[PDB]
């Protein structure tokens, strides 16, 4: 998985590819503002602001990948298998559910700064959404409209961790501070053909163009499409209008996606992405592509009406949808 | 530039990144059988098979960057610097412009076995198309219907060579000697995770899926794209459909797209994939998308009268075209 | 800075690397049973343990740079720049200087297992020994004679930590929870040729003998020479006897050594490996190399009558010492 | 096999790395002016220049694996598996075994220059030493004392081939075309930290003395220890004295010996740097190191009486030789 909280041009931009070895019935869900949402542990949130996200609804409840809500903050739960570790019941917290914690935070924080407020009373509980869906190891990155900080969220063994980010990036393993900490090593990658410091009396030849980023990584593994796309969002263009903007984010996310079959998890089966969505956080506009069809499609939030009380759900346009120009 | 010749489920895919810093207006441009091809240093030909692929029409002349034929025979012209020589007028030989090559071999040759026999008779010399636009330097790939074999051309300074490429990728510099030799050293890239032969004995955790491939090239550079789409080409999945195996064929030439701003080949110029082109070679069926729609579009060969003589030309669909489902 | 903590046939074998952009005069030192350590902070050691290691003799103190004691239990501070964190003097704890802890730990104990109850009641304090020499930054490698153990002793800003480190090796920067993850990328490295995974059915050359380490790192920085010196370490031989081990062990060391003018730390400055050590931990043997001269000399703690209460110190024998055979 | 050229302050010193699976009992070898050489299909040489290298003496000849004349030109040959292509007799040239090659040409030739006009009529011809011990598959660096030049010697399928070669290093396969072109992919390799180009406004930490070479290759490799000793060798330090030099030089070729047991070739079975040579090529003073003694040992040309008839061979001193200082 791979999430990016892109800004350019006063607009904010962010989503994800998931990356997966089978899809899980993946529709764009908008949960309006009166669809009541009753927690295990906190108080329910029965008006709230309004979501839309990718997520499966069991039992008539939205399970999101990734939301934005009608303020602009978004939310992206990326794998994080084995360095998760979800706690029992604390008196003096509140309890939340990993399957919880999006819908918590979006139904009512407008901001990363209120996010914050939310963070510091936080503990995520170990509390399976039904015996049949057992929870899954997650971390998450959060990002909105009112500054250019990303937050990544980190529940390990030794307790929560809220990271800034300002390179706005998050993939899966190892947590934030080793996966961060490895851009350093990256440092003399470059757009640019840089000056041969190997030896400047040796002639070497510049013989192809884009020879600056002859080390960047290119695996389908967490680590080398951290810094493939850190490299790739923070050197993005800055485009004149919205749509050349989500074009953009569109580039950096298909930088690291998973095609088929290079990433086996087992006999028979790869991790490939399944979607990659572009949410214009300012707008409420999800757009996603799916790895059976190019164009990009798109759901707005603001043609449901969000004073409703029930889901509104969009089947992902799945076929591969050409235009025959002749 | 990133090219391939992909062949599965008795199906012939062959297609071409374009990778520049300036757009030249291309259109896919179809020239019928009767046009006629006229020919600085040898006879004119006056009825050819018909050919489809991406170009400029300069005057009245088709200059293609890639273009197949009717019977299924394919060629891309590729950025090739410093290495190109083009050769003074040779006596006895078939005297034929760069930019006359693909219009040369693919109105004469319905395959590789074909095209073979006209390269033993090749002279590639050097004459400009006009004092504006001075030739430029280029090797080919050559792929067809009948093989599994693709070919690579490159005049160099000491004389013309004809590769066999089973892999049946090419990208830029260096000459293809090199590049297909530098594929020995990623023999341990993987799919799938590797056992641990850094010391069994030592604990290493298998942290991320993907880890298989945590040595794959990323970089913008041709040697980097080389391969990374050499890898993600043979490791493609063997989908039961043709509009599901372009799909497949997008998925690999995208692997290695050079998106903005990446790849700066000077002051405020970045080399960025224009274009990704994909033929059914066995319907003559051109599909593209370019930098700024996400969109597939295709331009069917038999939908035009392939017994005329004038040019049929197709401008870009070159806005990002969305699908609004709500 | 790199050292090693190496184990083969009962016997047990500790050493550094000292990697520094200029020497300080260093000198094999003998410190015997009855050289009264005074410490700034804790009470004095009047009667100890003997020691042997490399340091400094400032005024009438000797400053450690490494060293062994008299029971096999060794250390040696190696730079940890910015990461080290000493700390304000804590009440209920022993406050010993960054500089007293080699003396303060060898001294008293004769095994890991009595050193990590020092390391329980521990505070490293920030005191300066002059104003001339101020605290350099360090964390600790610790092996000992009686088990397969090594220790990373790392005082960070959060606080005192003490990893387990089965790998039995230590560089610099980073922090050994992300040092000891990064070898987990480099599983595929090999001894041997790796079955071709890339694709089986591509004809992949396996043209140099040695291709099984084709991307082990040889960088002079300090996370390069962790992986290159675990790998070599890890694939040592298992010598007869005790002086061929010595030679394996600095076949180790010397894989990791840093060459002038390799590694520029400041203009006209280059940090360079000033010493390599091999402490036969059973014996008490202090074998090393210097830049300057490759014949291995060695002090033997043994010869000193450890009883005495006054340092002996050994001149380094750092002139190239040839043997001329006609 | 690693072989090195390397000229600092008025002075030239040659020598390798014999990386091999087993020892063939080597000695230093000096073959007198009169010895005769009495060749296969060339002209008798039974008074040349006098010669010292590394090698072995079987049926009275001398069998040099490198070696040096009174003169200061040097050759080594080093394995070039599969490459190598030996001739058929040549009716027009110079017929000239491998196993001739190094005494045929430093027997009469004192400069490059003069070794240049023997190569215009060279023809490696496919006849082996005796039944017993067939032709090892070899190409060649050559050096001298007359100027800043190397060359290599390779003879392919497709015939021989001469190559100008500044660096002055030498490896195994592939062709040094291939070899020496991938130089060009290290550009950005520094002995300095370099400017943060992955993105200027991020904060990458600059964590390590010697990030600069976080890129080097450090494999056993033929192609790895190319890249890193040709680094190591045009960023050495600049030595006043001789011996120094010759210090400098052991650095260089050290920083790619294989170590036990990081290179098996089959089961059971290690390449490893048997030894490691330096000539002073104006004094004619061959010192080496072996896996197995750390010292230094030399043997002096001049101490010989160069105008006797019989070689005069030394057993390698072999054993690990400890300076105890105490
Ligand atoms: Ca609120
Ligand atoms: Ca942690
Ligand atoms: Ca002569
Ligand atoms: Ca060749």
């Amino acid at each position: 998985c791979t999430a990016v909280n892109f800004q350019t041009g006063s607009h904010h931009f962010f989503g994800r590819n998931l990356d997966l070895e089978i899809s899980y019935g993946e529709q764009v869900v908008v949960t309006p503002r009166n669809y009541p949402f009753h927690f295990r542990q906190v108080a329910p949130l029965t008006h709230h602001y309004a979501l839309i996200g990718m997520g499966i609804v069991v039992d008539d409840y939205p399970l999101y990948f990734d939301a934005t809500n009608e303020k602009g903050l978004s939310m992206a739960g990326l794998n994080y298998p084995d360095n998760a570790d979800y706690k029992a019941l604390a008196t003096d917290k509140a309890n939340v559910t990993p399957f919880e914690f999006i819908p918590w935070v979006l139904g009512q924080a407008a901001s990363i700064a209120e996010a914050k407020q939310l963070l510091t009373k936080l503990n995520l509980v170990k509390i399976n959404f039904s015996d049949d869906l057992p929870l899954s190891p997650l971390h998450w990155l959060i990002g909105d409209t009112h500054s250019a900080t990303s937050l990544v969220v980190e529940c390990d063994k030794d307790g929560l961790h809220v990271y800034d980010n300002p390179v706005g990036v998050l993939t899966n393993n190892p947590s934030f501070d080793k996966q961060l900490f490895n851009l350093n090593n990256y440092r003399s990658v470059s757009p640019r053909v840089q000056e041969n410091s190997f030896q400047p009396a040796t002639a070497l030849n510049d013989y192809s163009r884009g020879l600056g980023s002859h080390f960047l990584p290119g695996g389908m593994d967490s680590m080398s499409r951290f810094v493939k796309v850190a490299f790739t969002k923070l050197n993005a263009p800055h485009s004149a209008t919205p749509l050349e903007q989500v074009t953009d984010f569109f580039h950096i996310l298909h930088s690291v996606e998973q095609p088929k079959n290079l990433d086996e998890v087992a006999p028979n089966q790869f991790e490939y992405t399944i979607y990659s969505s572009c949410v214009d956080a300012d707008q409420g506009i999800y757009y996603y592509t799916t790895y059976t069809n190019n164009q990009i499609n798109a759901v707005k939030l603001h043609n449901v009406d969000l004073d409703q009380a029930k889901l509104t759900t969009y089947a992902l346009a799945d076929q591969q949808t050409v235009n025959y120009q002749n």
